[PDB]
C-alpha cells in the first residue's frame, strides 16, 4: 500500500521495456522541431530523443512536447546533451548547424557546419553502430559526403534531405499552373540542394502525359523555364520574408523518415554517391532518384537524360567537387 | 432532475443539429461496406447514412458500425429503406446491383442492374437536388450513362468509379516489377471498366522517365503487355478465388471521396462523357482523366494518343455504344 | 491551343469553386502557425485562411505552408490583411494579441488585447455571420467575454481555448506517475485559464477507479497537489526556458476544431457564460465541461462539486469579475 | 541491359532487406479481414502476413489486400499454409475457430477450437519465440488459457481481446444516452467476454462525474442496468441480423495493436491470469484493466470492486473454472 500499489498489480511474468523503432533528432532549432513535431503526428516512432548543446532550449522543446502526449501515438519523448541519449536509434537525423543569412548561400556555410559535423559523427555512430544518418544541415549535399567519410558507414545508410523539397516546391508552382494537386503533377528536380539544380523537363508529366511533347519548347520558352527559376529563389524569399525555412522541410523530411520506417521502397530525389553515372569522375554527393526502405537505399534509378540536363548534372556536380576537394580533415 | 437534467445544463443560447458532409452509400453489400468502412476511417463525412431494400442486413450493418463509433470520428451514422434518411447528402455512392458470378462479364449484368437504377435515381435526387452521384455499380460505364440520363444532372455532377481501380492495379503490378512502391510508378488505365481497357504505354514513367523510350517495344514484346493482361484477368480471378471484390474498390472509392470532399483538383481516370474527344460521336462514358473538386468533375485532361492506343479507345467507345444504344427507357 | 487548351478538355457542364468547410487562423504568430499545422495535418478544413497585420510575415507563413501542398489534403490556403479573405468561414480561431514576457501574468495583458479586439471582432462578423468564434488569445477567458460582447453572438458560437490545455497537462503528469497513458487518465481542470485553475479532486479516474476513495487525502498530503502545481506552474517554465508556449495549443485548439468540424458531440472544457452555475451572479466566463458539435457548444456538463472544489470555482469566478466589472466599451 | 538493369543502379554498399515490426493474423475470416484491414489502415506493421488452412481463399484475400497496396504504407503483405511465412512476427493474431450459430453461446466452441489451438499453437511459437500472442477466437477466455498452457509463454505474453469491444459496446450506449461521444464516456466491463461479465457501475463517469452518487439506484432501477443487458444480448443480435460480427473487433483489435506496436502503456480490459486478486483461487483468464506495452502486459490495475460487482467477478471466474477444469489435453 502506497498509492501505486494499491493500483497497480503485476503478474508472475515481465520483461524490461525496451523501444524498437527509435529516431533521434539531433538539433533543436526551427527545423529541428518541424521535423520532430511531422514525425510525432505520423506515428513514425515509439520513441523520439531530441539531442543540442543548448541545454535550456533542448528542456523547453521536450517539455512542450511531452505536455502534449495525450495528442499523440508516441511512448517515448527524451532528450539530453550526452549521445547516450540516442543510443539504438534506427534513423538520426541532423539539423544542427549555422542556417543562411538573407543572401547567403548554401555553400558559404561549409566550414561552419564541418566544424560541428567533426565533433557530432563519431558520437552518433559511438552511440547507435547500425543507424542510417540522414543529414538536412546545408550545404547538405557537402555535409552528406563529410558525414559518410568521417563515419566510414556503408554509403547506402548516408541520405541527404536533397532535392526531396526542391522537387515538392516544382511540383506545387507546376500543381499552380496546371490547375492539378501538386501530386497528380510528376517532375523531378536533381543534381545540387541549391543554385545549381538540374531540373529534368523530359520527365515533366500528368498521367504519364509529356509536357515536353505537347510543348517542345518547354526547356526554354514561355516561362516555364520560371518555375526552375523561383524553384531555386524560393528558399531566399521565404528566408527575407520570415527569416528561415521550417515547415516544408519538416513534412519533406518526414516523408521521407516514413518510407524508410515503412520499408515501402518508394523513389525520392535525395543525396548520394554520383560516383561512376553520367561521366562522373569524383567522390561527389547530389539527388538522384534513389529507392529507400529500412535499410537505407535500396537502390539508384538510372535517368535517360537528355542532352542539356545531363550537360546540367555536370555542371552541378562540378560546382560541389570544388568545394569537397578542398575539405581540411 | 433526472439523470440527464441533473448532469446536462443548458446556454440561453443553442441551434438546431444540422450535418455538413453529408455521404450516402446505397448498397449495404460487399463493396457497400467496404465502401462505408473505407470512408468512416479517412474521416470524409460527418454523416453517413446506409440504404438498402433488406431491411434486417442494413439495420444489423449500420449497428455493427455504430457500436464501433468510440473508435472513428464520424458523429452520425443513421440508415432506412426509405430515401428519407439521404436528404442533403454532398455525395451519393451507389453500390446497389447485382455482381458477376464467374465468368460473366460485367455486360451481362446491364439489364438487371438498369431495372434497379430505374427505381433508385429518382428517389436519390428527389431527396438531394444538389448532390454528386458516383456509380460504383456494374456495368459502371455504362450505369453512369443511365444515371444520367435518368437523373438529367448536369454531366459534371455524374461520376463513374471507372479505371481508378484498373489504374491502381496496373501500378501495383509495375511496382512488383521495378521494385518501387505503386506509388512512384505511374501508368494509366483509361477506356472501358472491363476488357476493353486501354493501357497508356507512352504515359509509362517512373520519375518522369519513360518507360517507352528506355524499351521501346514496351507496347508489346517481353511479355509488358502482360500487365494490361492481368489487369483485365484480376475481377476474374478474385471473383474465383473469393466470390467478389470488395477491398481493393472500398478504397478505390476512399479515394475518389476524398478528393470531392477535400476539393483538393487530384487527377483520376473516372467515367465521363467522351463525345467530341478522338472521334468519338456518341453519348458514350468510359474512364479518362479528369480533375475532380468538391463541385464533380471540374476539368477533362486531353491525352496525347499513340497511333494504337487511340486506335484502342476507339473499340473500348464502341463496344459500350452497342449496348448503349439498345437501352430501353 | 496554349499549354492548357491543349491539355485541360471541358464538359459540357461545371459551376463556379467554393469550399464548405472553412477555418480561418488570426494572428500567424507562434500560437498562430501551431494551430494552422495542427488543423492541416488532421485535413479539418477544405480551405484556411490566414490574417495578420504584419505582411510580410503573412505572405512568407502562406507560402511556407503553400510550397508544402503535395504533403497535405486541404486544396487552398490564402491569405491576406483584408478581412474578406475570411469570409464564410465556418470557424474563426483568434491568435492575435501580446503574450506574457517571463513572470507576467495573463492577467497584465488584458488591455493591450482588448484593444485589438475592439479592432478585429467587428470585420470578422462583417465576414461570417454565421462563423463559430474560438477564442485562443490571452487573458483567454477576459478575452472571450470581450469578443462576445463586443460581437453579440449566439453564446453558444463563442468558445475560449479554456482549460482544455490545461487538464491535458493534469493528465500527463497522472499520466507520468500511474504509468498510464495520459488518455487513460482521467482527471479535469476547470475554473479560469490561469493561476486560479480548480482541480476536480473528485473526478480523477483510471477505468473508473476513483483515486480519492483509494487515497482520501488526495486532496492535500502526498503532494498529490503539486500536481495542480506544476499545473499552473507550467507555462511559466516553459517561457522561461523556450520563450513563450506553442505546440502544446497548437494540438489542444486542433482537438477542439475536430470535435466542431465533425460535430462529435466531445466533452471538453472550454470558456462559457457560468452565470447561474455554482451560485455565481454575473457574466463570468470561465472552463465548465461541455459538449460541442458543428454549431457551437451544444450543452454544459452538470458537476457535482464537492465542498471545497465549489469555493475554489467561487474564487476563480471572483478573481475574474473584478478584472470584467472595470472594463471600458 | 534489362529493362531493369537500364533503371535501376547500386552503389558499392547495400544488405539484406528485412522487416521489423511484424504482425501475422491467423485466420482469413471475417474477423480475420477485419482486424487485418483496421492494423493496414492504421501503419501498424511493416509486414503483415496471413495464415490459413483454406489456400484459394487464403491467395485471394491476399490479392485482394495486394491490388491496395498504392493506397496503403505497408511494404509487404504474404500468405501462406506454412507456419514458415510468419517468422519472427512482434504480434501474433489468432482468428481461427468455429463462430456463433445464432443462439449458440460462446462457451460451446471450447471443444472445436481447442482441438484446432493444439494444431496452431505449437508452429506459431515454433517461428516465432519471442512473439506475443493475441487470442481473439471464442470463448477467448478459456482459448487464452489453452494458449499458455499449450504455449508455455511468459504469461504476460499471452493477451485475450476480452472485454475491450464488451466496453466500447457499453461506452456507445452510455454514449446514446447522455449525447456525448463515446469517448467521453467511462465505464468498464470485465469478467468473461460474455453473458457473465460484470460491469462496474461505481466507475462510471463523464469528466470525472460519478454517475453512481448522482443517481444511486444506478446498479438497479431505471433501466440503466439495460445498458448492461444489451451489452451481454448485443452479439447475438447481430448474429441473427448479419451472420457473424466482424467490424467491431477489428477494430477492438486494431486498438490493442496500436498500444503494443507503440508501447504507449494504455489500460484496457484484456483477458489475463486473475488468480490471487479477488480471491480467485484457479488459474482463471478473465479482463481486467491492464497497462500494455511493446512486450506484453506490462502491469494489472487493482480495482477496488464494491461488493456486488465483487461478487459478480467471482460467479463470473466460477462458470468459467468449471470449463477450464474438464479441459483435456
Ligand atoms: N536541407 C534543407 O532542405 C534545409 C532546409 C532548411 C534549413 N536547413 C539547414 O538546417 C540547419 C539548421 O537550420 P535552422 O534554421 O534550424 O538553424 P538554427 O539557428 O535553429 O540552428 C539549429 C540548432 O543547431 C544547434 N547546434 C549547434 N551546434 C550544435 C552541436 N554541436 N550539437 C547539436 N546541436 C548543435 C543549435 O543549438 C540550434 O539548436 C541549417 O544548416 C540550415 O541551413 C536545411
Ligand atoms: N466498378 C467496380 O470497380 C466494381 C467492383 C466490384 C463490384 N462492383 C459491383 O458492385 C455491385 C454490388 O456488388 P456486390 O458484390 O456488393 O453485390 P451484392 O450481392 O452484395 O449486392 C449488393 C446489394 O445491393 C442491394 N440492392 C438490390 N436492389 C436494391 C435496391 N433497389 N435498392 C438498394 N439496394 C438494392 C442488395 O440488397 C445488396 O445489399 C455489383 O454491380 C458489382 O458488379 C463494381
Ligand atoms: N490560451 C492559451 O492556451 C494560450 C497559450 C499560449 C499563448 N496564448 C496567447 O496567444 C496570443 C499570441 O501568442 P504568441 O506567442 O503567438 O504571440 P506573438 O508575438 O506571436 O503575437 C501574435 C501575433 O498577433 C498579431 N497581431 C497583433 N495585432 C493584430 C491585429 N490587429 N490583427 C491581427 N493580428 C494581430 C501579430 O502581428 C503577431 O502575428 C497571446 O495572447 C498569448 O498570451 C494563449
Ligand atoms: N472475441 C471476440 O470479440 C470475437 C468477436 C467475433 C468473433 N469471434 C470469434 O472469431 C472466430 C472466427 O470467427 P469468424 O466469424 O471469422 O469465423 P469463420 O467462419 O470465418 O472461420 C474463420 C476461419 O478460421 C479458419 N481456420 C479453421 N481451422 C484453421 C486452422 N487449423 N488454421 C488456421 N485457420 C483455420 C477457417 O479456414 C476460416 O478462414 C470464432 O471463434 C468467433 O467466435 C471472436
Amino acid at each position: 500500500a502506497t498509492l501505486k500499489d494499491k493500483l497497480i498489480g503485476h503478474l508472475a511474468t515481465s520483461q524490461e521495456p525496451r523501444s524498437y523503432n527509435k529516431i533521434t533528432v539531433v538539433g533543436v532549432g526551427a527545423v529541428g522541431m518541424a521535423c520532430a513535431i511531422s514525425i510525432l503526428m505520423k506515428d513514425l516512432a515509439d520513441e523520439v530523443a531530441l539531442v543540442d548543446v543548448m541545454e535550456d532550449k533542448l528542456k523547453g522543446e521536450m517539455m512542450d512536447l511531452q505536455h502534449g502526449s495525450l495528442f499523440l501515438h508516441t511512448a517515448k519523448i527524451v532528450s539530453g546533451k550526452d549521445y547516450s541519449v540516442s543510443a539504438g536509434s534506427k534513423l538520426v537525423v541532423i539539423t544542427a548547424g549555422a542556417r543562411q543569412q538573407e543572401g547567403e548561400s548554401r555553400l558559404n556555410l561549409v566550414q561552419r557546419n564541418v566544424n560541428i559535423f567533426k565533433f557530432i559523427i563519431p558520437n552518433i555512430v559511438k552511440h547507435s553502430p547500425d543507424c542510417i544518418i540522414l543529414v538536412v544541415s546545408n550545404p547538405v549535399d557537402v555535409l552528406t559526403y563529410v558525414a559518410w567519410k568521417l563515419s566510414g558507414l556503408p554509403m547506402h545508410r548516408i541520405i541527404g534531405s536533397g532535392c526531396n523539397l526542391d522537387s515538392a516546391r516544382f511540383r506545387y508552382l507546376m500543381g499552380e499552373r496546371l490547375g492539378v494537386h501538386s501530386c497528380s503533377c510528376h517532375g523531378w528536380v536533381i543534381g545540387e540542394h541549391g543554385d545549381s539544380v538540374p531540373s529534368v523537363w523530359s520527365g515533366m508529366n500528368v498521367a504519364s502525359i509529356k509536357l515536353h511533347p505537347l510543348d517542345g519548347t518547354n526547356k526554354d520558352k514561355q516561362d516555364w523555364k520560371k518555375l526552375h527559376k523561383d524553384v531555386v529563389d524560393s528558399a531566399y524569399e521565404v528566408i527575407k520574408l520570415k527569416g528561415y525555412t521550417s515547415w516544408a522541410i519538416g513534412l519533406s523530411v518526414a516523408d521521407l523518415a516514413e518510407t524508410i520506417m515503412k520499408n515501402l521502397c518508394r523513389v525520392h530525389p535525395v543525396s548520394t554517391m554520383v560516383k561512376d553515372f553520367y561521366g562522373i569522375k569524383d567522390n561527389v554527393f547530389l539527388s538522384l532518384p534513389c529507392v529507400l526502405n529500412d535499410h537505407g537505399i535500396s537502390n539508384i534509378v538510372k535517368m535517360k537524360l537528355k542532352p542539356n540536363e545531363e550537360q546540367q548534372l555536370q555542371k552541378s556536380a562540378t560546382t560541389l567537387w570544388d568545394i569537397q576537394k578542398d575539405l581540411k580533415f
